[PDB]
């Protein structure tokens, strides 16, 4: 893949974050706190899950960014509609406005409905995410394995502005405290 040249500088939007998340000063790293982070509630915040959105909104063009997932046991990554539900329980699916992959219990899966098994020989430490708005494509790349393709959602019906999407996962096990980090360009 030669998507690197569509690289965009993504920053996290504090106002969307679950109240337990801790976003770094530079707005490039997020991790699960061990408690409520002493913020007011608002209608933007994801209530049920440790999720946060990027600040950037995309309605055209080609966009690429990379996320570091080193030593995490669980996470969700991708893009979503700006108008996704924030409160209560929901599934990550294109019907609900999400184009995502995840790691969960030692398996990788794409957020289709129902979910699709991914085939990854080299556990990734960094994930590349490519969006082509006009083409209706979201693709995921294994940066650790020379940029090998993980998954392509095609014929996507975005139906609105897109935002980068993150879930750091719960840390019930004590083995999932590590942050998600936006990697430098
Ligand atoms: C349909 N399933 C989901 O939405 C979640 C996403 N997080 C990992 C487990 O599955």
């Amino acid at each position: 893949h030669h998507h690197h040249h569509h690289m965009v500088h993504i920053t996290l939007d504090r106002n969307t974050a679950n109240s337990w998340l801790i976003i770094s000063k530079d707005r490039r790293q997020v991790r699960m706190g061990d408690t409520h982070q002493n913020v007011s509630d608002n209608k933007e915040r994801f209530s049920n899950y440790p999720m946060v959105l990027g600040a950037q909104r995309f309605s055209s063009g080609k966009m690429y960014w990379e996320v570091d997932v080193t030593q995490k046991e669980a996470w969700d990554l991708g893009v979503c509609r700006d108008s996704v539900q924030r409160k209560g329980q929901f599934s990550l699916s294109p019907e609900n406005g999400f184009w995502t992959i995840w790691l969960w219990q030692d398996s990788y899966e794409a957020g289709t409905s129902p979910q699709t098994t991914l085939h990854i020989q080299v556990p990734p430490c960094q994930i590349g995410i490519f969006v082509d708005y006009e083409a209706g494509v979201v693709s995921f790349y294994n940066i650790t394995d020379h940029g090998s393709l993980i998954y392509t959602f095609s014929e996507c019906v975005f139906a609105g502005p897109l935002r980068p999407f993150f879930n750091v996962g719960f840390n019930y096990s004590g083995g999932n405290a590590a942050p998600l980090k936006l990697c430098p360009l």
